[PDB]
């Protein structure tokens, strides 16, 4: 699979990518000089944990196009922007490794955390690798990095051998945490890259990310191995942690630079923990908003309390039976049809195991919108706008411009499956629908 | 007249209804097995007392469609909801009889007292007719009602005869409080209903309204005859009063179930009294609304206080001289001509005993405004709509769509008596006229 | 069938009506408290006599809407005007009974005798029922009529029983001129009316029609029963006859107020006689139009005179032989085939005793229209239009839009019995066919 | 509810009708001089037995328009044709009573048994009522029927009293099988009819249906009471049975003419029996055709036998669980996806209790038709044709003109509910789909 991110001469610039699993999107950005396949230990684990795993190869790396231009983090982040927008990812988590951490920082800084839910930095470059007067916490001076580039140019293939020696800390880990064959594969992947990209990449390492750091508002994770030879812990993660004190800090003892493979177990644990915490965190702040809006239309009484409890339960993950819930709704007294319709919409949307229940008659007739063609016309016009929308807050504002009658029909369009909108947008509509009704 | 409330197969479900008189809306919901025309003695009285009478026939009864589905109080209340929304009734009073009391209870409970000002329950079913363990205050057990259903199914035409015998307490009241011809007509109305609806209706009588009662927040009236054979006073109204202590309780001595006709005099008296309280309450809220809107355009000062006092005085009924007020208005400094015009319009409209005073020059020239032909044309365009309008809330809503200049000219059209609109509508215009001026 | 005559609140005011038969329009306006179906004995007779019978129910009566407004003869006459204009009746005869006579007088006075050919007053109210100083020939004073209204308000259903007792003179006529079942039905019709209309109607009875009477210029008929209890002959018809001496005066001895049923034979005879003078007058004007049109296509000579004579003879009712006429037509040397066809069509259409004569070959071959499939298609399109049509002038106008070739084939459709149109419409077609031929 | 069947003058001719329940359509055609409501004893029973009950009032009867034309069985049958086509009824059963039997015979004869599944004749007129030389088995001569018409014309209301006396055999059945009130209601219904229609109807009774009888190919039922006074058993049903020996013959001992009410229990039993037998009979001949076609695509083996058995079971009414069936299908080896798709389509279509199962992923992906827009285009073109189609044999022929790929997508359109076609047509498509696949 490919995504076009540019054009170089007669050819176009496409990035190889992979989209696996179902759930919240987790984007994995590889490091030098490998490819998306490097994440295989994480990808396998993330898929088991019910996530949607998205990986892609940086330009001039792996199966991606190998142009001779655009090897800078402004272009790298621009490419990532294309990827996220092309796939239209929302509420996604960015995870970067080595070079990949730079892309995360720059994108967040340059494009905003609209589509972003959280960020993770594994074996980070941040904040600044270059050792200068203004930055004494740098790893090495300019002359040093110039040596690396010249080494790659000398013999690209022979360079890789020595590179992976310190990448994995082979003297320690070979035969223990990484096999001979595994390294062999890493080398093949390295050779598979672009000759130009190979020597162009090291110049990007001394990028000044110090200005990018403050723009990080989403929850963050900083992971790094103490035995990191490529990017010394004290010149990278430790000073990075001072720049971003809010971030969850994890130091893996004795882990090398390529800890993604060697210390995969420690990495997965920390990562899956951070993801699960950030996931439940964004569910609660979103669902409590949905709860208050939905409860706003239900008349005060013992029934209102009963509804709120069952709502909290499904939100908590207490997967209650849906056939029972829908029947409880259907046979419930004092509930208005529209209220039953709205709740029916919410329950099918929030309940995981859909079990296999047909779009209920009582829900469809509530959402039909009396059969007014004027209501059906406004509903489609709104549906077009919601297809473009991504944020929950953004979806509610544009929906509020429409009448309560038009909103009900729009919900009906989606429920009947004549419409395909994201859950965050779907929640925006229902809350906006509740808001208009609440003002009556 | 019909209102579509649903659809059954190839056919649609329409309810026959009637809309008479001008004033506060009073919805009359008939009982089994009659129709809206049963209220004729109350309707005649209510029309004389300056109310807006709305009656409709339940599905499968009278002139309404006779479907073979939807014979439950959730469907009955949904039908009522459609009627109220179709007519866009606001600050209305619901009055139910026999089965009709169930509709009132369920609607208020399920849809809220948004459009409702007050409720009345005559010969109520509430709270629960069924005699069970948890409900010993029931009138009769399950087996009994099963007998009635089977009795109707056996021969509904023969059933009606025996039914009306206890409905009117004919051994007592025939030839005294009800004539043979009156009963004869009632029988015709009964037979005119649906065969299915006839046997489907008794199953609804043992509905549990105990959960619906607490949701009644609007002022309530509970009326019931002591000689009620169909719905025994102690198993219905008396225990209903314990559930709803706020309600005005009236016990009509020796009255049967069909007291609407037999004891019509006692019923009208009690009902019109209860209604008058709700009527005078919203009349006052109308004048306070006009006051606040009119005062909104007057600039703050001692003159504003002076105007507000004279406004309160005329609203209170204090016979102020009109020639004096108008001469006072004409000679006031600080006041804009349009402001003087609006006030002049309000004063001629509200001040009693106009004593034959010719249309003031200063008011006519004030309302003319710009002299813009767009203002003049739209004013006539608006005037046509206002002649059809009847409600204050309805008149204010449609008037707001017009520019402030067009509204001023529209008031001028009416002032020159080239127009004839009701006082409630006239007030809608001035408030809308005041609203536009304040918002610029 | 309904005709909208106004609007009351959310509902519209529609009048139930019936349009039967083909010929000169006869409008039958019922009295209190019945409906259009009351004329059923007259309608049956009038339909036999080849009239177009139009009946409608007054507002709040029979199957018409039951509003609580517009119960005055100015509104009643306005409704009648709407009916006449909606149906676009021309040269029609108005026949009124009881209350219905008031509508006739008022409409004629207020709207003019433009569409009216003649008028009839059966059991009239005219000229003035109220007994005052200026009008001593009144039947009863103000106080009396106030009693009737109060009587209806007390119990309209019980009122109906006592009303029909004097309406039909049951002590005399029951079991002789009117059956128990017939009265039963009359009672049902009364109860079916509006409760408001019932008590509102009597106040209209003492309307002053004295100024309306002189405005009657069309030929008039005044019929009344001597045994009329409701409207005493001397206070009504006798003084009415002095006001309108030109009118044809008929006094049915011993007939009650509801003589329409009891003395139906005497009523029908008198009515059909008066009507026949106006009907035969309009039949001739139709036939003279057809004659001029048919003769228009025949070339000048002795033959033209012969045809005109034979046309006058069949129009006059002189039973000429058809077998002879057709053989005479077939054998003419200077007559065009189309001309022979048209005349043949006319003769079969106008000759009563067709005597079982088979569809002539020579006429069929003339009307076939050269068997052009294009001509045959246009003829069917016209036939569809003529199937909806009823008037002669209306049928002629829409036919003129078609080519002479298309018209001839359409006549062929009807002649061959592949088409079914009324005689008035059929004449419209033939006249339209002649007009096109005359213009070449 | 109304259906327009014609036009008379300014008015249109509409028939009042009722459509209740879900299942195979059973049309109930009332007799003289009643209306559709007369069937109430049958309608209640048929609805319990899960049928779709359709009743309508003949022109000039009940709530239908009352024109003065078209009172002949060619027009009556034309009206019935409009009703069946307007509602688009297919595989329906016609049931006639008294006059209603004539409509059934004529429609079948004139319009064919395309939409008809079976026919029933209760208290039939057939074959010929008129007593002449050529028909000695007639009930009465011409002069006799002329007497009946004149009796109605004499006094329509008084006629009904004597009519219902022999209609129900009141001397026997009154107070036993029919109540005083029930007859009263029948009289009201009689009076409700048209005055013209009342006297016009008896002339239709001596219609010669002898030519209509042979055209009856669908299964027939002839029911008649021996105590029938109106239509003597020997002059009607007995000679009718000789004309139609294939018909199921039922003689109800001592039943009068209006046995629909009096002997309702005996009538329902016989009728529900005949319907159930004719219903299962048309299911078997249709389903065995579906079975052979569906099995044609399944490869021979033990799986083929297993499928056939489960198919026979669901066809027999052995309502097996659908969640289990679909899971059995999904987890079944050797079954192709398209085969699983086709079977999935058939099972959801044939299984009554849908239970509430979502359109399965495995079924949708099989029916998608690879996503070719050309296949989706042809599928819609076919869908338009199938919407017009009614017969199973008719639906298969027009579908065969389309490719197997286009057919699969068309089935997918219906399954996803983007399409609404009748079950007989739906079966035509699947069989046609199987036929194309079978030829590969």
């Amino acid at each position: 699979p490919f995504i076009t991110v540019g054009q170089e001469n007669s050819t176009s610039i496409d990035l190889y990518y992979e989209d696996h699993g179902t759930g919240t999107p987790v984007v994995l950005i590889h490091g030098f000089p490998l490819s998306g396949h490097s994440w295989e230990r994480q990808s396998a684990a993330l898929l088991d944990a019910g996530y949607r795993v998205i990986t892609y190869d940086r330009r001039g790396f792996g199966q991606s196009s190998q142009p001779t231009t655009g090897y800078d983090y402004d272009t790298f982040a621009a490419d990532l922007n294309t990827v996220l927008e092309t796939l239209d990812l929302q509420d996604a988590v960015l995870v970067g490794f080595s070079m990949g951490t730079g892309e995360v920082a720059r994108y967040v800084s340059s494009y905003g955390t609209a589509r972003i839910a959280a960020v993770a930095f594994l074996a980070s470059l941040e904040p600044f690798l270059l050792k200068t007067d203004d930055n004494p916490d740098g790893a090495a001076p300019q002359e040093f990095f110039d040596g690396i580039v010249a080494a790659v140019k000398a013999d690209r293939y022979a360079f890789y051998t020595g590179f992976f020696n310190d990448f994995y800390n082979l003297d320690e880990n070979l035969g223990t945490r990484i096999s001979e064959e595994a390294v062999r594969n890493s080398w093949n992947t390295a050779a598979s890259g672009g000759f130009f990209a190979a020597a162009a990449a090291p110049t990007t390492w001394y990028t000044d990310f110090r200005a990018d750091i403050p723009r990080i508002d989403v929850p963050a994770l900083i992971l790094h191995g103490t035995g990191d030879r490529t990017l010394p812990i004290e010149n990278t993660a430790r000073v990075f942690h001072k720049a971003l004190p809010s971030a969850e800090y994890v130091e893996v003892e004795g882990a090398p630079h390529g800890l993604l493979w060697t210390h995969a177990e420690e990495v997965n644990t920390a990562l899956l923990a951070f993801l699960a915490k950030a996931q439940e965190a964004q569910k609660q702040k979103l669902l409590t908003e949905v709860e208050t809006y939905v409860l706003s239309i239900i008349p005060s009484g013992p029934l209102k309390a009963e509804i709120a409890q069952r709502l909290e339960d499904v939100f908590a993950g207490k997967n209650t039976d849906l056939e029972v819930l829908m029947e409880w709704l259907k046979t419930r007294p004092i509930l208005s049809p529209l209220t039953k319709g709205i709740l029916g919409f919410v329950f099918t949307l929030t309940v995981p195991s859909e079990r296999g229940l047909q779009r209920r008659r009582f829900v469809q007739n509530a959402l039909n919108g009396n059969g007014d063609p004027n209501n059906m016309d406004k509903a489609v016009k709104l549906y077009r706008k919601l297809k473009r929308e991504i944020t929950f807050h953004g979806a509610k504002e544009i929906s509020l411009s429409y009448s309560a009658g038009a909103l009900a029909s729009c919900m009906g369009l989606i429920y009947n499956r004549m419409g395909a909108v994201t859950t965050e947008v779907a929640f925006g509509l229902v809350c906006a629908t509740c808001e208009q009704i609440a003002d009556s």
